[PDB]
């Protein structure tokens, strides 16, 4: 047969021409129109595409349910299953309890991740209707959220387990009988024998094998045939490595490859057994068998713990990981260390091998012959006197690629501590899984003692040598990890020998060493959210200050909320694919499109030649729409392929051959300094007398700090649909952008038409964070050109890898500082030179440097101060706005030298910070007066509520009692100026209509990107008009309703639009006045109808400009900011001194948001911003080749905070009784200010490292270096000890 | 760049209208249009 | 818009009577700018209610 | 004059767009005693009445 048959949300799908290259995600969205399931990365990392699969399992004889990544599931693997998507469980007319709870608990902000998270939770409940808190958290190991900070999702879902922001009492109960039926046809079909299927696509043939005979016959006849089981490797090879396997065979149905057999020597799993089944089988065995038999099983389980998430483990096979033979496989070192038994078969042949060095003979290769397949692996029981450990250290604990991964085994001669067998196996130390074959034989018959410890360590350091240029990098850290892993194993074995009554032979473990051997333990979360109740007299219809949920939260949880790519395609719609430079700096010498033209559906390749008017674009007119003559970064857009489908556009884009002639490249900040390659002149703020200040200072400290950049990772990538109207150059664009005005202007300029022809529309974005303030236009202009040229609508949504490459991120910073201070810790002089890496266009870089300079004081009054900044012009993708906009970088530098002041003085850091803090009425270094200065209030409240002083006691105690784990604790304040640094951008507009039914249609210039702006504006309008929010609607943002709008940026959008909305509403109220006076108690609808029939206008514009702004750098006078935001965070961490990993133990935040417009949204923004800062300072790192090519292009390599990354105790309080009269209804902006507060984690880590260096350092440098981000690499390398010195 | 709004609504209502059938008073119309046409035809008396 | 071009809309619909033409002529005189700088694209309830 | 002016039906259809046809009375004044859609339901592409 050859028809593909499956079910989607209960409806039968019959696909008569299934293409093997078609994924479930593409089929759902494009063939079926079910756009609740999202594309977020296409590589298994984000979980946005999570759906549920149900099938009758013939082996277990029962209906089973599991989650999968739709982005990686071939539809050809799904014959006779039942798919459930977000649409299949409920909708806004009848929400599933999972959907209701995430929406009402404020667990959905931008909403792009919500369906995937809903589906992960839904699947858990279908398997376990009463899960534990631990099981809930484990459900989301493969789900990412960039907006929420995770807290509210887990807190809302905790209600399923075992004023206020929400009320669990109001949540409807679960009734499992109301879930969708398992399609009866599938139960009928489970009696029919499985038959071989053949699917033939455009390039690939897929054979679904029903028997072992069929599989072996096929591999004998065609050894080239590619086995696919879970597709979690092959899917990535095809999508990202441009590999094509024209013949595929799926053996997933074969009983022999799915069997679990218990034998006398161990448990044998068929090679196609999903890792989820291995987990559940081994878990059962560990619980029921004696400890001494399960050492290997527990080692496998420890690795699987940090192996992807539920979606990948549902389909990823044990054999798949083995045969892939990646050097960083987490299972292969464990299988090698335990000498696991592998059965291999072909037609006519059967053999059994023990996994050792011989099994992996080269990079990504095995002992298998081309015609052979792996049948099974026996995972062995452990013996008496046999102990096992497994280790993994990556960049992030959860869902990540190991830097070093290991399996370690020791067997003792009975009744002794003498070594019979020793096996130490490693991933990430060579081009394959290797055994330490030279080191281990030398230890045989030795006693387990200090001498064996040092002997092995000396051996490992010599045997597992890394060249400085080894793939994977981080060579010092990796070498240190191999030694540290063995040390942990050595101490663990000492403990296990003690428990076997051999403690008098091997000796006791020092009690201060015990914590080194503990397996990672989570500890149950504790959250407190505190805010202020509204006045008792306040109307119940007045929602300002009330925790109203995001207006779209229900639709976002149900996948009914429409993002750009969810808009249905026109019948005549075309797809565009950008073609980008693979060189940092080169001449384009020729472009060959010969192969592109051969791709079916190819329309055209657009270049600079095709631009009708102007190829000069960008904020400072220094960018090209399409490259001309030269390319100036890797990612530089050269042209755009147009084709009928996205698949054909991608294929054709690969057929565009470019020839380059390299030109001298400038990559790093130092490169630019050496070449005088900058954007404009030096920027400078200076006050007081520096020479006097430094002479008067008791102490002077100088240093440098590097701060890495940051990728936005908005869950929805850049996307534009451009619809040409065929008249008068008219065009309408639907765009994921924070900047409708620039999108419009840039498109019009390129086309050579007036602004009045071009309409830009934004309903909502799946995140922006600054990344869509300008850089969205590089996609929009290209798509607009395609639409103009063809006269057809054209669409482009960037793949994650394209988006990360092209669109830039936060500016990396280099700082050179010199600070003068008294022995009391009072700072008297400060000189800082800032350098930023701007990339290949100016964009927002100079304003970002201005803000950094505006915040170089952080919270501290400094009488003699000089800050300079220079923006480097380099051959890298242009860097841009990112939440904070230079502020976090400037403030981290301030806190960095401040930490060194306190250490040099020998004084408590909090005391040094407090005594240097501004007071009410002080002037900043830029001469703005600090009025309504609430920072001391935030500080005192945070000190008290966090119990900082009592916890300092406990941290010091912990550090004296533990040698290999250390705690750290820090409290950090912040001041953040609110307003665009460019004065005229501080304006906003609104337009309001009242229809004759009394309903109100409102729009304003701000765009919704998850920050709950529309919700806030509806709350504002409802208070202003004195009508319930139910009568007011906002549908979208568009340039033809409100023109000349500033970007939704600078945290200012609620302030600016709120005032505009307010004014528009006041105009309407003014007009209704005479009708209100005539009918004082008559309803709103009567006034409206009376006004209409009296021919009074029911439409009005509203407008606001922020008064009295305008700073001069020439004279250091004038106010850049309308007001300041203030906040304080105290954070505690615990570091693993042997691995560089750490736990975020507790964070307490007190934030001044004025009289919050909406405390639910505001606490959400505090939490979201904080966790992005947590990422910036501790986790997120971009890596480039020496030639300037970004290596880090997806969630596999770029590690944003995970569910498990957040502080275990997470407390947020909004300051009470602090109205801010100058902004809308006494509120304050909240978007960017809390982000820097995550530096409290950075400095807590620095505190913990200091303690570690005091413990094991040999006269270590006191003012040691810790650049940002403080990653496991930097943490571990800074913990100098006997292992780092070896 | 001076942050002046560049958007405006406009509105108009025709003043002083309102006729009553009961009193035969008030003006239904704002003004009147006037015109004159002169036409010449030739008919076929046998066919129409 | 900031390039000086004007986007106008009103409650009237174009059905062949040259209403948009007349409104552009009116706007051009009122604003004292050429008709070429003024455009009417459509009539919609979400611009004029 | 060039056929470039867009009237309602000239707007491109969405890929998922459906078509509607009104069903009208063949009688000036009558009770509707019954409606039978059995034959309508046999037409390829029929969605609903
Ligand atoms: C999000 C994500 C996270 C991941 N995390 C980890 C991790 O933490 N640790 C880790 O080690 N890996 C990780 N991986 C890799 C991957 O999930 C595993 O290697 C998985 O076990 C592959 O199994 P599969 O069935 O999906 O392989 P497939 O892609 O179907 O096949 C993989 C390879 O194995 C071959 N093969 C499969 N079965 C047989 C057989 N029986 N006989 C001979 N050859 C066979 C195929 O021909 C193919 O070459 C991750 C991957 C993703 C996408
Ligand atoms: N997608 C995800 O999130 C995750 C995927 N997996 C695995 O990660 C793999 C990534 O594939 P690739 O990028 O091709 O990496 P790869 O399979 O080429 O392995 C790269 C690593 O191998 C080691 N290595 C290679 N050559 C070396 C040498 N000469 N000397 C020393 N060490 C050397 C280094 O540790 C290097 O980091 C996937 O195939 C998958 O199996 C694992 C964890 C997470
Ligand atoms: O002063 C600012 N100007 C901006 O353009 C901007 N964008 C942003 O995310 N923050 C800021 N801050
Ligand atoms: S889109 Fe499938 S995991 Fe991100
Ligand atoms: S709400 Fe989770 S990514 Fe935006
Ligand atoms: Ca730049």
């Amino acid at each position: 047969a050859d028809e593909l048959v499956f079910f989607v949300n209960g409806k039968k799908v019959v696909e008569k021409n299934a293409d093997p290259e078609t994924t479930l995600l593409v089929y759902l969205r494009r063939k079926l129109g079910l756009c609740g399931t999202k594309l977020g990365c296409g590589e298994g990392g984000c979980g946005a595409c999570t759906v549920m699969i149900s099938k009758y399992d013939r082996l277990q004889n029962k209906i089973v349910h599991f989650s999968v990544n739709a982005c990686l599931a071939p539809i050809c693997s799904l014959h006779h299953v039942a798919v459930t998507t977000v649409e299949g469980i409920g909708n806004t007319q009848k929400l599933h309890p999972v959907q209701e709870r995430i929406a009402r608990s404020h667990g959905s902000q931008c909403g792009f991740c919500t369906p995937g998270i809903v589906m992960s939770m839904y699947t858990l409940l279908r398997n376990q209707p009463e899960p534990t808190v631990e099981e809930i958290e484990n459900a989301f190991q493969g789900n990412l959220c960039r907006c929420t900070g995770y807290r509210p999702i887990l807190q809302g879902f905790r209600t399923f387990a075992k004023p206020s922001l929400f009320n669990p009492e109001d949540f409807k109960p679960l009734d499992p009988t109301q879930e969708p039926i398992f399609p009866p046809e599938l139960l009928r079909l489970k009696d029919t024998p499985q038959k071989k299927l053949r699917f033939e696509g455009e390039r690939v043939t897929w054979i679904q094998a029903s028997t072992m005979e069929e599989l072996l016959d096929l591999k004998a006849q065609h050894p080239d045939a590619k086995l696919v089981v879970g597709n979690t490797e092959i899917g990535i090879e095809m999508k990202f490595k441009n590999m094509l396997f024209p013949l595929i065979v799926c053996p997933a149905w074969i009983p022999e490859l799915n069997s679990v057999v218990h034998g006398p020597e161990g448990i044998s799993f068929g090679a196609s057994c999903p890792l989820s089944l291995v987990e559940s089988v081994l878990a059962e065995e560990i619980a029921k068998l004696p400890e001494q038999k399960t050492e290997v099983f527990r080692g496998v389980m420890e690795q699987l713990r940090w192996f992807a998430g539920k979606q990948v483990k549902s389909v990823a096979s044990i054999g798949g990981n083995i045969i892939t033979a990646s050097p960083i496989s987490d299972l292969n070192p464990v299988f090698m260390a335990s000498g696991a038994k592998l059965t291999l078969v072909s037609r006519g042949t059967r053999r059994t091998v023990r996994m050792d060095h011989t099994f992996f003979p080269g990079y990504r290769k095995t002992l298998l012959r081309p015609e052979e397949i792996l049948l099974s692996i026996e995972i062995p029981y452990s013996k008496e006197g046999e102990f096992f450990s497994a280790f993994k250290q990556a960049s992030r604990r959860e869902d990540d690629i190991a830097k070093v991964t290991s399996g370690m085994r020791v067997l003792f001669k009975p009744g002794t501590i003498e070594v019979q067998e020793l096996s130490l196996c490693f991933g990430g130390m060579a081009d394959r899984t290797i055994s330490a074959l030279k080191t281990t034989p030398k230890q045989l018959s030795k006693s387990w003692n200090e001498e064996l410890l040092q002997s092995v360590c000396a051996g490992l350091a010599e045997e597992l040598q890394l060249a400085p240029d080894a793939p994977g990098g981080m060579v010092e850290f990796r070498r240190t990890l191999t030694l540290s892993f063995f040390f942990k194993f050595y101490l663990t074995v000492l403990q296990k020998l003690g428990r076997a009554d051999l403690e008098d032979m091997c000796g006791k473990l020092d009690p201060t060493f015990a914590s080194a051997t503990l397996l990672f333990q989570k500890d149950p979360p504790a959250n407190v959210q505190l805010f202020q109740e509204v006045p008792k007299d306040q109307s119940e219809e007045d929602m300002v200050g009330r925790p109203l949920p995001h207006l779209a939260a229900n639709m976002q949880a149900s996948g009914e909320a429409v993002y750009c790519d969810d808009i249905p395609r026109y019948e005549n719609e075309l797809s565009l694919r950008l073609v980008t430079s693979t060189r940092a700096h080169a001449k384009i010498t020729s472009i060959d499109t010969s192969e592109a033209k051969k791709v079916p559906g190819f329309v055209c390749f657009l270049t600079a030649e095709d631009v009708p008017n102007s190829n000069a674009t960008g904020l400072f007119n220094d960018e090209t729409v399409f490259a001309k003559d030269e390319v100036t970064c890797v990612g530089h857009i050269i042209g755009a392929v147009v084709a009928d489908t996205p698949e054909h556009a991608q294929r054709a884009a690969r057929g565009v051959k470019i020839t380059y002639e390299d030109l001298p490249a400038i990559i790093t900040i130092q490169d630019a300094i050496n070449n005088n390659s900058f954007y404009g002149s030096e920027i400078k703020i200076e006050k007081g007398d520096l020479k006097k200040g430094f002479s008067e200072a008791d102490n002077v400290v100088s240093g440098e700090l590097y701060i890495g950049g940051q990728e936005h990772f908005y869950l929805e990538t850049n996307c534009t649909i451009a619809v040409p109207k065929g008249e008068a150059g008219e065009m309408e664009l639907f765009v994921s952008t924070q900047n409708t005005m620039k999108t419009q202007s840039f498109v019009a300029k390129m086309l050579g038409v007036p602004d009045n022809r071009i309409v830009v529309r934004v309903k909502r974005m799946g995140g922006g964070f600054g990344g869509k303030e300008t850089r969205s236009t590089v996609v929009s202009t290209a798509l607009a050109l395609a639409a103009h040229k063809t006269g057809r609508p054209v669409r482009c949504m960037l793949d994650r890898d394209e988006d990360m490459l092209i669109t830039g991120g936060r500016h990396p910073f280099l700082a050179k500082y010199k600070v003068g201070f008294m022995k009391t810790g009072t700072v008297v002089a400060l000189e800082v030179a800032h350098f930023s890496n701007g990339g290949n266009t100016e964009d927002l870089s100079r304003s970002i440097m201005e803000r950094a300079l505006f915040h170089m004081d952080n919270a501290y009054k400094i009488p003699n101060i000089r800050g300079t900044g220079r923006i480097c012009k380099t051959n890298l993708p242009s860097n841009t706005a990112f939440r904070g906009f230079g502020g976090p970088q400037g403030m981290l530098i301030a806190e960095y030298w401040m930490s060194e002041v306190a250490i040099t003085c020998g004084l408590p850091a909090e005391e040094v910070r407090r005594k240097n803090m501004y007071k009410e009425g002080d002037l900043t270094h830029f001469n703005q007066k600090l009025e309504g200065f609430t920072l001391p209030r935030c500080w005192d409240e945070c000190i008290a509520s966090s119990q900082y002083l009592a916890r300092k006691r406990e941290v010091e105690k912990f550090n004296r009692e533990n040698c290999w784990k250390k705690r750290g604790l820090c409290i950090i304040p912040t001041k953040f100026g609110i307003s665009f640094t460019l004065p005229f951008l501080n304006q906003g507009g609104a337009l309001v209509h009242v229809y004759t039914d009394g309903s109100v249609l409102l729009t304003h210039g701000g765009t919704e990107m998850g920050q709950g702006l529309h919700t806030k504006m509806v709350q504002v309008a409802s208070r202003a008009l004195k009508i319930p929010t139910s009568k007011i609607h906002i549908s979208e943002t568009s340039t033809n309703t409100v023109p000349n709008t500033s970007p939704t940026a600078a945290s200012a959008s609620a302030d600016l639009n709120g005032q505009g909305v307010y004014e528009a509403c006041q105009t309407i109220l003014k007009r209704l006045e005479p009708f209100k006076k005539k009918k004082p108690t008559g309803p709103w609808e009567a006034w409206v109808m009376d006004a209409y029939t009296s021919a009074v206008s029911l439409s009005a514009t509203g407008f606001y400009k922020t008064p009295n702004l305008g700073y001069s750098f020439e004279t250091n006078s004038g106010n850049p900011f309308h007001y300041f935001s203030y906040g304080v965070a105290c954070s505690e961490v615990e570091i693993d001194c042997l691995t560089g990993d750490h736990k975020n133990l507790r964070t307490d935040i007190v934030m001044d948001v004025g009289s919050s417009l909406n405390p639910a949204i505001d606490i959400g923004q505090v939490e979201g911003a904080f966790v992005q800062g947590l990422g910036l300072f501790t986790m997120e790192e971009l890596h480039y080749s020496p030639e300037g090519s970004l290596h880090t292009r997806g969630p596999s390599t770029y590690k944003i905070p995970a569910f498990g990354s957040i502080p275990i105790e997470f407390r947020v309080s909004l300051l009470r009784d602090c109205p801010n009269k100058r902004a809308i209804y006494a509120s304050k902006a909240v978007g960017e200010p809390p982000l820097f507060l995550a530096s409290s984690i950075f400095f807590a880590i620095k505190d913990a490292i200091r303690a570690a260096r005091a413990q094991h350092g040999d006269n270590a440098k006191q003012l040691f270096q810790l650049d940002s981000p403080a990653t496991p690499e930097k943490i571990r390398n800074a913990c100098v000890d006997q292992f780092t010195t070896l």
